[PDB]
């Protein structure tokens, strides 16, 4: 699909380019190689230049007597010269300088020739803008050179986000245009770095861009906390009710259990009744949570480990429920599972307490990463050795294989058990296996111990838990902005951005 | 409340500023805004002439034909041009040279123009000198470069604080002004660095300058390792004689107790009454130590974690006292407890005593910070899971809260207890709740010991106990200078500073 | 054995060199010294030229009218020129470089003497190329050189490894010379770095040269990935299958036992009959693989110490099939050791699993090295202080020294035992001594984790288990290469060398 | 003291030095003054001048018409310039180096000006050569330079101390001057090292110079080696024969026990006799090193710890014997008490193994920095929480403290005890008693641990035991040189030094 001009474009002959233009060739068609081993730069002259170190070609190209070439045109995905210039993006010193500047060359150029315009808003197939995808795929640094944009030239100021209201001697106060950021209503940047599966490369390095943590601090300040405390506190009403409701609960037999006029009954029904409605309320958001989200099947126990424990916990609360209702005695059983169930979850709100611990990341690397393998091998272990010993078992209690594992078992954890070393042949046989199974299983155990502490120690001097319980608490006095005024557009018509005022103290360069 | 020449200082249009004065406006004024979002300068045209990097156009201020500028001016909180550019210091490596030049030309041109005042005693509203409030503030790069400050130039050669009185070969004697340093009697320096809360950023970086060291080192091996040690065999004699009144307690009934003529009751009415007499000394201690230093809340169990333990072990001595003169038995409870608190307090005493351990602050990172969370953690679990395990339980001896809570403790630690994992119902369920309390209790705990481990290997990579511990004992042949001469004031009188005699061995710039 | 001309060589008097050849003296002979404290360069003035610094002296040495230095001749050893530079290496940024200049030199100059030979298949008596020998000694910085080796000059061309079969503006696709690198057939590379034993330096980073990495990863992923997964299903297939056999053993007496018509006995014999066999091919299988590798018998422990583990599980197994062709009762013993052994081994598998852990190396760091050591010092300990306390016994059970060693061993664990402390004199003595052993061995014990934990904190923070496990299972499809065309010979005949296809993303230097 | 001469020196008016000595003042004399607060330069104006940066003066000084300076002067310690030089040396990289370079002029130019005489064998009235003392008071650098010092200058060609005897392109043999290195016989600088007490700066820092280490692993690899295996084996073997003596103690009473005609009793007999003889040996030699070394009080804990168990094992088995002749039946207690403690000190020999640890610093750390700490700390809760207790306490059994704190003691570490938490009154006040007292202690040991991980990290990571063994067994085929010729003397002499022929490979620099 390649065509004379994309090689001229990629020898960069501008002569012969210059040629080329001059019979009026063509200055759009597209590129569609399955190639196009592989190479992907929006299947446009435009695009190709303006992605491998074309200044003066894409400003020939741009605009031309004999065939100007359209800035807007879209290709089969949507890559718009921009989107790809994202696109492209490798997340380099020099390859982000040149992006960037490209970029804004591009942009200014665009705007100069045609001021009406507006390429920022343009939007792929997929729905997204350039802002957009720079957040979804990860590049940092396009991202980081948008979010505080300027221009100091005439005619194209509009196009700048970042502006200095009023400067002071050291003190200069700068707005941040927080349009697309803060609440799109579409697809915001700080919903794309949240919600984004964990595979991303940067998602924790793109929080911390100069307007976006501020933003965070100030809606947490503004609101976030006492939404937080709120929650934790009803949460914590509702499980001293369950648990005074379930202390209580009759041991006639076979329920329904018939109500009796009496204050106490009264208050019985109450307290079930609420604990069955709030069970019922976080299986409800739990299955809309998911629905809505659709995360990985990878991602559910890596990240929201703890809506998984919420959703099971309302599972057995609605079992216990049909149980109840079915004339069985097995709901007692499920309401307990529930009930020690919350009272586990209730670990969910250490966050949000610096106080209760500022590393307590270690939980990921611990209750999973090394608890799961661990109690692997050690079954496999337990398995192999009880059935060794209970072939070796000639009759009595132990030549069965539960009752050999049950007290293999007792003798690794010290509870130790009443000495059955004794009362068969082959002694010193069995002797020696019970103290090769104890030892090995601590020797594993050991090992996991020394791996956490070696990986702990780095991990803690190498290197936004909040940044994930704000955005999950806002959606459970919300704008963060107060429309300023930034001068005009290329028309005469006053401009609106939502501009976030930040000012900083700042003590040299006067 | 800005005016004219506060803007022109700002835009720095000397030229403006000089037409200005040419006419004779105004050199003191003052503003007064809210505003002065804020900068503070200390509302003068010389501060914030001061402050701004301006040295023609204060020098132009200080003096002129039409107003000469006072420098001696006291604002509304007394802010000085020295305290204020005080006040402005951010510890910053420009901005603090920056800030050390302008104090060093501001100070040399006030002393020439007017030899006789001297401004480094000019005190604020609230009275504290320039140097006070850098201590106080926590500005370490004023502080440092004031504690040895040096002049060079004759006619004000006074205003230095460091000499040398005699220099050979490679050894050369430095001496150092201690006035306002060692007892400034009022606020003196390391009394305002030791009291401070413990907000403010380097109160340990502030200890290090060169004379404070030395100085501390200096009292220390002076006096203070003997009043250390007459206190600590004291407090040992105290303890062995209680714990020797104690012992002997008689057990007929209902104190008090008639007095019996033996020379083993008078040895007994003795030490009760020197015991109690110690008791009542320590309480009185403890309150008049809260009284004059007035600690904040918060800091009173992150500093000054040791004072409580001897107050309280002092509230249960009296309540003994009292319930001894009441006719009741619970005397001798109130005053085991108190012997038992003493007993451990003799632990404050390691310190002093660089043999017993040098990286003693991991009692700070544990006893709080790690054993009360634990705890917290620890018994909300407990009352769950006992809650969940009660209700679950039929009839018996465990169908009753603390029974189940006080047996569920002892399976936790290897105490164990008689096998009630019987004779009940839902055998398996409340097996599995029972491995569920006991697993995630010692996970937790896993967690926080790995914790401690990851924090302090670079607590220990990356960076005083006795700099307080001088000051207290002090505080329970104190002069530290010897009151040298160090030349003349511009008048032709001895001048007397406290000088610190110090002497470095150096071998090099010769 | 040194001559006039090795002499000049190393007085480098390349005029003396000339007038010794315009005589036509001679350039060939050789030394013979057993000198020849010592220092090894090829006993040639060729060599010798070549690796102490001569370009001019070999340029007129290879070729002169008087008598030409003929490139090809082989010494005692075999150690042709460019054989003699690999040995002299000593993987040093100046020698690497100075080395590596030579050998491009001399190999191009070589050619162009004598296009028609080629010096790179030229092997030493014990054949080995020197690409071979390069590998087998560890030096990476000759053979990262050669293995991506690239000449830009006409005539001389195929001599290159390296290409560019197309560039594509930042893409560009590269093709690397596999011959003699995954199938040597002979001594390939890999094979060679992976056998030699583990003393040569730098084993691990000669497997990080460019091509290497990528086609380890290429054959995993090709087919490695299957067979290793086959592999550990078939494996847990026969060990669940001898597990069941092994169950369901007779209790009459006595073996062999007869064969009774029924489903259940003919079951019992074809597992049997399996697992003996199972047994009797790993047995054979080490037994080759010893024969076939011949390893240190210190790197039998140190390495390869999994196959060491499974050779004595089959040993195990042989001799239980022994005694039960004996009309013994130990066949049972015999069976259960290999039984449980095999459920141990059964972790070899871990690896090939990223999931399973990826810093799994402490296991030779401890099962080794730091299990070893302790079982003997506190065997040791246990003999001493258990001899010393029966000497001190006077009668009774304990007199025995079994008797004190198997109660000694139960204190310190904590199983403990029936108080013994009693009954004697010398009450305090044994007290006391007691004391002091088991403090001792638990001191020891926490040396040994103490060490554990400070090694693997650098261990891990200072810096290949595929790239073993790959090779072992490619030797329990398989070409990773094409024969594509590069080009001619200095004859007109097209060239096959088995290029790689490598396209590497780059973006700058256009 | 000081005289004009001697300012003049300070002042370098070099002028007016030249001034006073062209009347011919004097060039010797000496300073005498207490201050001579205070700085030590030899009291001379020769000295002075070499140590203070003065070439020209001391080249004046040294020879002049008037009254040449004689070099050869001794001051009442013996200084002369060469030992004082040695004296101010400081250890800094500018100090270091201008000293050593004053050392060179210095002999060099002495050595011009009396050929015949010989500066370094001047010793001083304590009886040390300059190098001796450079050694003694951890002086690195002026040592490191004279060890390897070198002359390229006719006529003092003699005083250079390393060589080179043959030079062979790359490889080049050095020799080096072994005299006063190896066997001094008097001071040697090995045995100044080593001797010296642990508190010189750098001991450790300066065996690495370079003739040191390679002398001490050629000593170790011809002789020593075989010595200590040597007396491992005999240790070994007298500690076997000392326990079967001690196994086989007639039961008879009241020794001496009278030889029955029998072959055992004669064995029992002999075998007696040879630990006695073993014994005594050990003692008669532990009690001569003491006499011999007469290290501080200081140093016997922290250093040579093994010999005072030796030593205190010797005076065990002394009393042993003296108990045995005086019908007692205490015999026997001492005995066991040497032989366990002789089993335990059989881990001396762990060194000289590398296998068995190469970290082996932290038994140091630990058996007394933290256990004697621990012990002590915990000994002092055990007493304090005992007697309170036991206060507590109304009757029974454990109204006496032993009973109390025997029972405290075994709760604490598991053992538990029969429950008497129960049968009295404040039962919760006793429970959390036990429950502080457990708690407390095991936070100690917690923090003991917690700050032997911390240590070892970095001491591990920051940076000669055998070093120390070498000597020791030495001193328990030992020359190490081999009188090499070096040239001839101011005179025409053969000079023989003792070179200890040393051969480095080098690539660069030819
Ligand atoms: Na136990």
């Amino acid at each position: 699909g390649q065509t004379a001009l994309h090689i001229a474009i990629e020898r960069r002959n501008m002569t012969l380019v210059t040629l080329l233009v001059e019979n009026g060739a063509d200055v759009q068609a597209a590129a569609n190689g399955d190639f196009f081993p592989g190479f992907y730069f929006g299947e446009l002259p435009l695009s190709l230049a303006a992605c491998t170190n074309q200044l003066a070609i894409v400003k020939f190209l741009l605009q031309n007597s004999w065939q100007p070439a359209d800035i807007s045109a879209r290709d089969s995905v949507g890559n718009t010269v921009l989107h790809a210039l994202v696109e492209v993006a490798d997340n380099t010193v020099d390859n982000t300088k040149f992006v960037t500047s490209m970029y804004n060359e591009i942009l200014i150029l665009g705007a100069k020739l045609h001021p009406t315009l507006k390429l920022e808003e343009i939007t792929n197939r997929k729905g997204l803008t350039p802002l957009a995808l720079a957040a979804s795929s990860g590049k940092i640094g396009v991202l980081a050179y948008i979010l505080q944009r300027e221009i100091h030239e005439p005619e194209c100021r509009h196009l700048s986000r970042k502006f200095t209201e009023w400067a002071y001697g050291p003190v200069h106060s700068s707005l941040y245009d927080l349009s697309c950021i803060d609440t799109c209503e579409k697809n915001s940047v700080l919903e794309v770095i949240a919600y984004s599966s964990s595979e991303t490369p940067n998602r924790h390095d793109m929080l911390l861009v100069e307007p976006l943590n501020r933003l965070l601090q100030d809606k947490w300040d503004r609101f976030v906390k006492r939404i937080f405390y709120f929650n934790f506190f009803v949460y914590c009403l509702y499980m001293i009710i369950f648990t005074a409701a379930a202390y209580y609960r009759p041991v006639e037999g076979l329920p329904p259990y018939k109500l009796k006029n009496t204050v106490g009954d009264y208050f019985r029904v109450t307290g079930e009744i609420l604990s069955v409605s709030g069970g019922v309320y976080f299986f409800f958001r739990g299955i809309q949570y998911f629905l809505q989200r659709r995360p990985s099947l990878k991602s559910l126990f890596v990240d929201s480990y703890s809506e998984i424990l919420f959703f099971v916990q309302s599972l057995f609360m609605l079992v216990s429920v049909v149980l109840y209702f079915s004339q069985r005695k097995e709901y007692v059983a499920s309401m307990v599972f529930s009930l020690a169930m919350g009272w586990t979850n209730m670990l969910y709100y250490t966050r949000g307490f610096q106080q209760m611990g500022i590393y307590a990341v270690m939980i990921e690397k611990m209750i999973l990463r090394d608890l799961c393998r661990f109690m692997f091998v050690y079954l496999v272990f337990l398995f192999g050795f009880s059935t060794a010993v209970v072939t070796l078992i000639e009759d009595g209690k132990y030549n069965s294989l539960y009752s050999t594992c049950l007290e293999l078992f007792k003798f690794t954890i010290g509870m130790g058990d009443l000495e059955f070393t004794e009362n068969y042949d082959f002694k010193a046989v069995f002797i020696i296996l019970l103290l090769a199974y104890v030892i090995l299983t601590y020797i594993l155990l050991l090992n996991m111990l020394i791996a956490l502490m070696g990986e702990t120690v780095n991990k803690i001097a190498q290197e936004l838990q909040r940044a994930i319980t704000i955005l999950d608490t806002e959606k459970s006095a919300f704008r963060s902005g107060k429309l300023l005024q930034v001068g005009f557009t290329p028309d005469g018509k006053d401009d609106y951005r939502w501009c976030f005022r930040v000012d900083e103290v700042n003590w040299t360069t006067w």
